[PDB]
DNA sequence: CCGACGGCGCATCAGC
DNA sequence: GCTGATGCGC
DNA sequence: GTCGG
């Protein structure tokens, strides 16, 4: 509920952001987020700085922002900062797909701002950030689910026309029964393919190009592609969307669906649940641990079910891994 | 006090 | 031209 | 910045 603590959490994620865009800090970039998360989970508006460091990952210093913040209504620091020419520009500039904190502070330095100043120096982006400078606006878009349900369409269709053996399943918030989504996370797998075992994705992103679906590539190797992709359109044309198909080996495939599914909390969970039960579970398998923690080969896994199985937990339903 | 905090694929850089 | 490092975004 | 060995 935002009004409830949406300004300390706003607060939080403001500074998140200069610590991971202005400072270099990624650390604190993930401290600063942390916060804002737990505490944008607490039932109750917040009265003092001493109350909110009651809660994991707020602390000494976060609780003083809190006090500031909640006797004066904004925080000097942040305010400061906002004002700042060099750190609003840098930190903005980040919002370009494929400008980290690096490339915007080089841009900053030499005079190079704004959307406006990026598109009057091409020859200085490289294609990544060309395509995230292209697709500005669309790419900070939500994806309804009715859109995802429509691209799923498409990606599963045009798999299973390349191969009808390949296997792809559509993970991330959507695969959990999110509402909408950030972007399209696709794994894809086939019975060729294993760890002791190429083409295998090229040949879905070409068909996927041939049909006009994918629009763009920003990176592509043997088992992973990320690019663009756009719903077909006298109705006004659907925004560009991110796209990313990995290619994983059959027999570490439902680790990766499990794992690229989430959440991260989930996934946490589901870790300390195998531990206690003698599994390590990471991405790509699941192995058992020896008296004295040594990991023994990793287990068949054939199905989501069979991890559960592994670690005597019933399954979970996707839609039912929030934590 | 002081180290961990995720780490991997791909594009591109830096050094040789 | 090769190899390892770095930047970036998952 | 926070946590914890
Ligand atoms: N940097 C990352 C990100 C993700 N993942 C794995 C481990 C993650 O648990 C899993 C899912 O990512 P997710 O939960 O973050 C997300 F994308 F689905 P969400 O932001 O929540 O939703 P939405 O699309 O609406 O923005 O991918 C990872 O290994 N590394
Ligand atoms: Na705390
Ligand atoms: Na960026
Ligand atoms: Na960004």
């Amino acid at each position: 509920q935002e009004t409830l603590n949406g300004g300390i959490t706003d607060m939080l994620t403001e500074l998140a952001n200069f610590e991971k865009n202005v400072s270099q800090a990624i650390h604190k970039y993930n401290a600063y987020r942390k916060a804002a998360s737990v505490i944008a989970k607490y039932p109750h508006k917040i009265k003092s700085g001493a109350e909110a460091k009651k809660l994991p990952g707020v602390g000494t210093k976060i609780a003083e922002k809190i006090d500031e913040f909640l006797a004066t209504g904004k925080l000097r620091k942040l305010e400061k900062i906002r004002q700042d020419d060099t750190s609003s520009s840098i930190n903005f500039l980040t919002r370009v797909s494929g400008i980290g904190p690096s490339a915007a502070r080089k841009f900053v330095d030499e005079g190079i701002k704004t959307l406006e100043d990026l598109r009057k120096n091409e020859d200085k982006l490289n294609h990544h950030q060309r395509i995230g400078l292209k697709y500005f606006g669309d790419f900070e878009k939500r994806i309804p689910r009715e859109e995802m349900l429509q691209m799923q369409d498409i990606v599963l269709n045009e798999v299973k026309k390349v191969d009808s053996e390949y296997i792809a399943t559509v993970c991330g918030s959507f695969r959990r029964g999110a509402e909408s989504s950030g972007d399209m996370d696709v794994l894809l797998t086939h019975p060729s393919f294993t760890s002791e075992s190429p083409k295998l994705l090229h040949q879905v992103v070409e068909q996927l190009q041939k049909v006009h679906f994918i629009t763009d590539t920003l990176s592509k190797g043997e088992t992973k592609f990320m690019g663009v992709c756009q719903l077909p359109s006298d109705e006004k044309e659907y925004p560009h969307r991110r796209i990313d198909i990995r290619l994983i080996p059959k027999d570490q495939y439902y680790c990766g669906v499990l794992y690229f599914t989430g959440s991260d909390i989930f996934n946490k969970n589901m870790k300390a649940h195998a531990l206690e039960k003698g599994f390590t579970i990471n991405e790509y398998t699941i192995r058992p641990l020896g008296v004295t923690g040594v990991a023994g080969e990793p287990l068949p896994v054939d199905s989501e079910k069979d991890i559960f199985d592994y670690i005597q937990w019933k399954y979970r339903e996707p839609k039912d891994r929030s934590e």
